[PDB]
RNA sequence: UGAUAUGAUGCCCUGACGAGUAGGCAGGCGUGGAGGUCAGUGACGAAGCCUAGACCGUAAGGUCGGGUCGAACGGCCUCUAGUGCAGAUCUUGGUGGUAGUAGCAAAUAUUCAAAUGAGAACUUUGAAGACUGAAGUGGGGAAAGGUUCCACGUCAACAGCAGUUGGACGUGGGUUAGUCGAUCCUAAGAGAUGGGGAAGCUCCGUUUCAAAGGCCUGAUUUUAUGCAGGCCACCAUCGAAAGGGAAUCCGGUUAAGAUUCCGGAACCUGGAUAUGGAUUCUUCACGGUAACGUAACUGAAUGUGGAGACGUCGGCGCGAGCCCUGGGAGGAGUUAUCUUUUCUUCUUAACAGCUUAUCACCCCGGAAUUGGUUUAUCCGGAGAUGGGGUCUUAUGGCUGGAAGAGGCCAGCACCUUUGCUGGCUCCGGUGCGCUUGUGACGGCCCGUGAAAAUCCACAGGAAGGAAUAGUUUUCAUGCCAGGUCGUACUGAUAACCGCAGCAGGUCUCCAAGGUGAACAGCCUCUAGUUGAUAGAAUAAUGUAGAUAAGGGAAGUCGGCAAAAUAGAUCCGUAACUUCGGGAUAAGGAUUGGCUCUAAGGGUCGGGUACGAUCAACUUAGAACUGGUACGGACAAGGGGAAUCUGACUGUCUAAUUAAAACAUAGCAUUGCGAUGGUCAGAAAGUGAUGUUGACGCAAUGUGAUUUCUGCCCAGUGCUCUGAAUGUCAAAGUGAAGAAAUUCAACCAAGCGCGGGUAAACGGCGGGAGUAACUAUGACUCUCUUAAGGUAGCCAAAUGCCUCGUCAUCUAAUUAGUGACGCGCAUGAAUGGAUUAACGAGAUUCCCACUGUCCCUAUCUACUAUCUAGCGAAACCACAGCCAAGGGAACGGGCUUGGCAGAAUCAGCGGGGAAAGAAGACCCUGUUGAGCUUGACUCUAGUUUGACAUUGUGAAGAGACAUAGUUUCUUUACUUAUUCAAUGAAGCGGAGCUGGAAUUCAUUUUCCACGUUCUAGCAUUCAAGGUCCCAUUCGGGGCUGAUCCGGGUUGAAGACAUUGUCAGGUGGGGAGUUUGGCUGGGGCGGCACAUCUGUUAAACGAUAACGCAGAUGUCCUAAGGGGGGCUCAUGGAGAACAGAAAUCUCCAGUAGAACAAAAGGGUAAAAGCCCCCUUGAUUUUGAUUUUCAGUGUGAAUACAAACCAUGAAAGUGUGGCCUAUCGAUCCUUUAGUCCCUCGGAAUUUGAGGCUAGAGGUGCCAGAAAAGUUACCACAGGGAUAACUGGCUUGUGGCAGUCAAGCGUUCAUAGCGACAUUGCUUUUUGAUUCUUCGAUGUCGGCUCUUCCUAUCAUACCGAAGCAGAAUUCGGUAAGCGUUGGAUUGUUCACCCACUAAUAGGGAACGUGAGCUGGGUUUAGACCGUCGUGAGACAGGUUAGUUUUACCCUACUGAUGAAUGUUACCGCAAUAGUAAUUGAACUUAGUACGAGAGGAACAGUUCAUUCGGAUAAUUGGUUUUUGCGGCUGUCUGAUCAG
């Protein structure tokens, strides 16, 4: 039979990201002298819409400490930051929405976005519109910090790892119904070519494990093992449970 | 054999015999080349070819003559082979019949004359009639073509008639650029390089782990370019003739080029530069409060800003061109009449000067009584309204360019080149106009709508600069230069692609007048066409366009097709609904022309109420008027009530399916925190998601809203912080051994155990009883499950029965709808129920409408048809008249008959089982392929373990058995390895100063140790300070800025990773397989290896899915020997004792027993009881059955042993006889201690030899699952489905006997028990014909035939009074209908009728139709299946080809029987009429009555037929008369 749809995506032909209009990668400043000893000041020169993104970017310019020139950065904008505002980044820096501080330097309950996984990676976690992470504790010996990510997971990372105070802007985007095919259409038009989706059960056997039969139906359990091999994994992969989730979610 | 004559395989005598497919052999014929020979033939004619001329041979063949021909060739003995054609849907080439045939019919359309020419329907010119109608048949380009462009010459081929013409042929000519494109830049993307993979062709990477490069000027005055600074670390390149982008215009000009040439007038870029002006003694300009002004007005490094540079729609404002229009100055048209009229010319480029703007901004001022203000509600104390100013120059105005150009006229000149002279080219108006441009605003987004080259600016101030004369080329003027390639033309019903001059396809710009909402249709101007074979007629049948009286879907599967409707204004508008809709719902009125009335606007002066003038179709109202017409052509929705179904818009099977299928929003579930999830790759320092981060990416399901989503985790999956002594690999460990090796324990993941999980796959019971008639069963019991279908919903697209029952709609309904529900087999995101709105979706009814029909008729155009020119194809064994017969069971040919007369034209669809393809169906084949799965066999990947990469400490266990070599567990180290970051920038350690801190002698320490009201500024090794050079202008050192170690900063760490084996997992993928016989195949059975009896026809042998049965075992005795005894059964007898217990006698041929099927066999046995036993053993041959006289099984008689038993003779080599079973390779055991391990030995081990065991039951013996309707190939009429043939059980029809029925009475009418038949529209049985194809059911149409007669004519019977009916005869002459439901045949109802008989003709009839059903490919549901898929279940959508031949049939001509004409005969063939009612007979005959006829007479009618057109009706190109819309001819007339 045929190579199924989820196998063809990895070869990246018509499936690569539609990148032309994007403002450029959002990152924190490089972690340098200023940021790990002192603080350094910047101005948000603009806050701007990035294509295929939920949340606005903020263009933030700084002075180059080692050379006379301006150096401009692209930040994900936290809700409430504004044009003309001064941004402070460094180990010793006041605790205010929009500033970037090492996770060690903020008290528990602090709310931060675009937080680094390792120190220096210029931010990894909690970048999507509406999201943040909460600092749930410190271990000053071995200087770690325990945080809770948007997924509900709780991870422990270096207290040197930087984050930015506040939550990411443009929240509530997903509360509004798309209402029609076209709105979805233009949505994925600026992301990648994932839409619309043919059901495997509407296909012929060559095309898909679910394909075929004189009635539409899966024909065997749609829960597939991790051990499964490419061309086998479609449906519910490695599911530990299945069915309507009753009762409260929200991990203890 | 006898020479001296010619064949010894010869010659001579004699007898018998002669069929032949497949096949064997023999003797001969013929061909290309080879050795030999005849000193062969031949230019005085070789070879070849032609020849109803000759001769030899049974024949293959040979020889000659004659004709034609021109260079070579043959006989004989031998050699040799690419050696002999009728076939192969054979190969290549050539040629016929078809046939002068099909045809050359789309795109409105042509005509008169002249010229030219051999020749003119077709060329050229003039005229006329039309067309395209600015959404072009106009004017240009992009792709593509490549000379097609232009001129001259010219018609052999080509342009499906023609040709003097051409995109043809021949010969030439033609494409001019600083400014138009390319060129330059960057887009998706492509791709070198240091590198890393790969055996390698090469793959990866593109700034990526790399010592990656070049500018500005200074230093030179050996001199040419070394070094002195300071930068810049930007790191290839290719990629747009529609993106970005330096700069040109107008007039003229060619056969053909032009933003390219000529003329004039500009502009850009680069290089040079000098004069003028500006600037400076206050050096680097002034002015303005400000916005900002300008002719100028130095400015390096570095930095920063801007331009390039950006969506879409909406109304509003403005510009340009076009459109409309007044006056005048010209030219043209019309003028019987009318029109101060109709048409036309009246123009102004780039570039330059001055000037011109919405927005924005500045100054004055200080606002509620809030004001300003847009079509659109936005603005103001963060300063409105007001007054005054500043800016952009889109754009317009005036002038320069520039009237000298161009346009339009008049007046002269003349073979020419061709002039010459004049005049005029002027001033206005209007706008919801049209196209296009642009501005200020507004709407929209989970969409917010490129990049780079390049240009300018500002911040900075390095530096360079004047008074006796410096600075300036962003001000003016001046000089030089601007290369390479493309440039023609077409751009399409003839220049491109479709084999072509093909009705197809193929990107785009410009766009006039009327009607009108309009870029619609229809008519016109400019421009362009007038191309498409032609002539004559107007039969049938057609294609395309129209109309029909009365009826109105009765037609049909179905209203298919057609008709009806329609614009606009006004009135009026239901259920239901998500409140948005439904809605143009539905239903109505009105509409011309002409003549009036009213309302709706602009602009200017008013001291600090109005007047005057000019320019626009809209809306309403009112009269008049007409053959009551008026959206007058054109243009333009049918509507309503329901069911099924998908929410909607959207999507697909190019070329049979547009749908209910796919998608969608919404709903739900799953995986993943980057050392990751999913996915790519041979590999990798590789890749997609990713410019990403859970409001995310990836993976499934369901399918908008509302409502609701029950129970089941036993199974299959998936999953788990679970269990643990069950299973379990390689390495490692232990034991035994001389080792090879053998055995053991330990043991990873996995398995097994346990838990979770259904919006995972999926599932969601059976049986009894029970309430005061019957019924029903709330209730009970009972089996059983993982749970036993909940809410809902239904004969539903899901119900077999089924055309379910009830109701409703109809005259009548297998239809529809509403109900009912023990529902074969409804049911919950396998989603259930509901649902407004929407649908080229399936279905039902209603209104309107109608030629769908009753039932047909008529008209137009183009065909067909006849002519000239032009001219194919399919197909073809030979051919073409029938009836019967037989025959491969449906003949054109054969047999017997009927018959039979040249040559032919138009038609036609009976036949040619016509043509189109080696049957798609069905079976066979040791033939495939797509697909699926716990089929067989593997595999990429993945997981798990071991070893290697692999090093350093310390603590803890483990051994020589409580010194430290070593091995593990734990946790530390960092240099291997791994990850991240950065133009490797501030790391680690110490020291300064502070200070929290309390001092238990002094610091024991720990934090620090230049930046946080503000949308400024931060750069020249840094100013400062200090020391130098020998004071120059410049320049250096140190400090400012603390020391020290050169580890770029982190993460990770001997773990990951990688490499080699090992176990798990692995339809993701690979490969393969998935019995036979068979009254087709399949299910079944076993007739597949066998045994008994019979079939079997008295030796033997013998078939069928023949008949009645049996076999894969059973037995230490049920085997062997010996002795004794006699059985089955019956009678008569004996306490309890009975039909049956145990005892006795008599009779007893086997009537019993001998494992088993049956049949043989047996009585001092072969049966039953007892005694002793292992011969059921050892060796190797022969034989019988089956047979090939192979094997296997089974058996027989001996030989050579050792034994058993009996007194003994004997008997015993398994079971009394006839069935009870198994090759080769391999493993295993027994045997002798025998052979071999090949350099020699010993010992293990291995290998041989003989005999057994492990098994093939498809039994002479492969290792093997499905599906295909997506399907394929080789074949089969050895083989099914359809016609036809034989049969006639079954079906149907008819008899004989006569017991009964019929009040009585067998036979009026019937008729049992029996029995004899016929028929071939029943259904079976068969398998003969067709599988290189004989098109399926039904209906429509139409003809003919049969009779077993429904009606109609004439009769005979009756349980015949009349009337009605029944039975029978001669009878097929004549008729046998209209509808509702169903695809139906059939069935069933309504209704009419004289009657509504049954049948055949390839189950008549598809080149006759139709295509509803069946039966390909799409799709929904039910049932089944794990699945692919299946269903003889339900449902929807699904390309119907060719006639010109022969014959038949219908009509139509016609040679020749001397010529020609007229009038006639009649052989043969055809033939036609049919049924009813009324009046009267007659209220009669007959009858108790009720009732109740007929003949003759008369008048009408039905069905059919042949004519005819006085009448009535239909038809209209009589385009005959009239009327009407729109436009065109100036008006009128007339068109
Ligand atoms: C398939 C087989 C094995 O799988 C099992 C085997 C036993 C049953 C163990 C013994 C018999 Cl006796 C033979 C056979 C059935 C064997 C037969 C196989 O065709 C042999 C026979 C031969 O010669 N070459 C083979 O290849
Ligand atoms: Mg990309
Ligand atoms: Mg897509
Ligand atoms: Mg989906
Ligand atoms: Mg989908
Ligand atoms: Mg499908
Ligand atoms: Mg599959
Ligand atoms: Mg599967
Ligand atoms: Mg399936
Ligand atoms: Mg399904
Ligand atoms: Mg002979
Ligand atoms: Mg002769
Ligand atoms: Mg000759
Ligand atoms: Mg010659
Ligand atoms: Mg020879
Ligand atoms: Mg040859
Ligand atoms: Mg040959
Ligand atoms: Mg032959
Ligand atoms: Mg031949
Ligand atoms: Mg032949
Ligand atoms: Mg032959
Ligand atoms: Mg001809
Ligand atoms: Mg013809
Ligand atoms: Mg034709
Ligand atoms: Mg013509
Ligand atoms: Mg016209
Ligand atoms: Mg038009
Ligand atoms: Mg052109
Ligand atoms: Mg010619
Ligand atoms: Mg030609
Ligand atoms: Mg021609
Ligand atoms: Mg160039
Ligand atoms: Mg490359
Ligand atoms: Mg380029
Ligand atoms: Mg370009
Ligand atoms: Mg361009
Ligand atoms: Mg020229
Ligand atoms: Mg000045
Ligand atoms: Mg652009
Ligand atoms: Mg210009
Ligand atoms: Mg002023
Ligand atoms: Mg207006
Ligand atoms: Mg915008
Ligand atoms: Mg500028
Ligand atoms: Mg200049
Ligand atoms: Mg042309
Ligand atoms: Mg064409
Ligand atoms: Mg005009
Ligand atoms: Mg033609
Ligand atoms: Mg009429
Ligand atoms: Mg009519
Ligand atoms: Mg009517
Ligand atoms: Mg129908
Ligand atoms: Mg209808
Ligand atoms: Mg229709
Ligand atoms: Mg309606
Ligand atoms: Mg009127
Ligand atoms: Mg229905
Ligand atoms: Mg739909
Ligand atoms: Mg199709
Ligand atoms: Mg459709
Ligand atoms: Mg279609
Ligand atoms: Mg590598
Ligand atoms: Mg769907
Ligand atoms: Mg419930
Ligand atoms: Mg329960
Ligand atoms: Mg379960
Ligand atoms: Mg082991
Ligand atoms: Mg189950
Ligand atoms: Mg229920
Ligand atoms: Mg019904
Ligand atoms: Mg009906
Ligand atoms: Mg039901
Ligand atoms: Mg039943
Ligand atoms: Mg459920
Ligand atoms: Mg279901
Ligand atoms: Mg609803
Ligand atoms: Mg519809
Ligand atoms: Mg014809
Ligand atoms: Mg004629
Ligand atoms: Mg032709
Ligand atoms: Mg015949
Ligand atoms: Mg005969
Ligand atoms: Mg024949
Ligand atoms: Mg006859
Ligand atoms: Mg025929
Ligand atoms: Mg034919
Ligand atoms: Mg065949
Ligand atoms: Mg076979
Ligand atoms: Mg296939
Ligand atoms: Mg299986
Ligand atoms: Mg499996
Ligand atoms: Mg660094
Ligand atoms: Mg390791
Ligand atoms: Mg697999
Ligand atoms: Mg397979
Ligand atoms: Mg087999
Ligand atoms: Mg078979
Ligand atoms: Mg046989
Ligand atoms: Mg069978
Ligand atoms: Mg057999
Ligand atoms: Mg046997
Ligand atoms: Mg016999
Ligand atoms: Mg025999
Ligand atoms: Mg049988
Ligand atoms: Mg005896
Ligand atoms: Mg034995
Ligand atoms: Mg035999
Ligand atoms: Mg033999
Ligand atoms: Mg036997
Ligand atoms: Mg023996
Ligand atoms: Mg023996
Ligand atoms: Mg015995
Ligand atoms: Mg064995
Ligand atoms: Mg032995
Ligand atoms: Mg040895
Ligand atoms: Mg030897
Ligand atoms: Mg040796
Ligand atoms: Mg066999
Ligand atoms: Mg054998
Ligand atoms: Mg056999
Ligand atoms: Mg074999
Ligand atoms: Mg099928
Ligand atoms: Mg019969
Ligand atoms: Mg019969
Ligand atoms: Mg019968
Ligand atoms: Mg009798
Ligand atoms: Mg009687
Ligand atoms: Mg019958
Ligand atoms: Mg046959
Ligand atoms: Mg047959
Ligand atoms: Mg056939
Ligand atoms: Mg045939
Ligand atoms: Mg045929
Ligand atoms: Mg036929
Ligand atoms: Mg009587
Ligand atoms: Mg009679
Ligand atoms: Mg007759
Ligand atoms: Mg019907
Ligand atoms: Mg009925
Ligand atoms: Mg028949
Ligand atoms: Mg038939
Ligand atoms: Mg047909
Ligand atoms: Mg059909
Ligand atoms: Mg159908
Ligand atoms: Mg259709
Ligand atoms: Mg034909
Ligand atoms: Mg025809
Ligand atoms: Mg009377
Ligand atoms: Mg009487
Ligand atoms: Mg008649
Ligand atoms: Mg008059």
């Amino acid at each position: 039979g045929r190579v199924i749809r989820n196998q063809r995506k990895g070869a990246g032909s018509i499936f690569t990201s539609h990148t032309r209009l994007r403002q450029g990668a959002a990152k924190l400043r490089t972690l340098d002298y200023a940021e790990r000893h002192g603080y350094i000041r910047g101005i948000v020169k603009q806050i701007v819409h990035d294509s295929g993104r939920g949340a606005p970017l903020a263009k933030v310019v700084f002075r180059d400490p080692y050379k006379y020139r301006l150096r401009e950065e692209i930040f994900i904008a936290n809700e409430g930051v504004h044009t003309g505002q001064f941004i402070y980044a460094g180990k010793k820096a006041s605790l205010n929405v929009g500033n970037v501080l090492p996770l060690g330097s903020v008290p528990e309950g602090t709310i931060v976005s675009n937080v680094e996984e390792k120190p220096g990676d210029r931010g990894a976690l909690a970048r999507a519109s509406g999201n943040y992470v909460i600092i749930i504790g410190h271990n000053p010996d071995e200087n770690k910090t325990r945080v809770r990510l948007p997924s509900g997971a709780k991870k422990v990372i270096s207290s040197d790892a930087r984050g930015v105070i506040g939550v990411i802007a443009g929240g509530g985007r997903v509360d509004k119904p798309l209402l029609k095919a076209g709105r979805a259409f233009h949505k994925y038009r600026l992301k990648r070519n994932s839409w619309p989706k043919t059901r495997g059960v509407a296909m012929n056997p060559v095309d898909h494990p679910h394909g075929g039969g004189n009635h539409q139906h899966i024909g065997k359990a749609s829960t597939i093992s991790r051990g499964a091999v490419s061309g086998q994994k479609a449906g519910l992969i490695a599911a530990r449970r299945t069915g309507l989730l009753r009762g409260s979610q929200k991990t203890q």
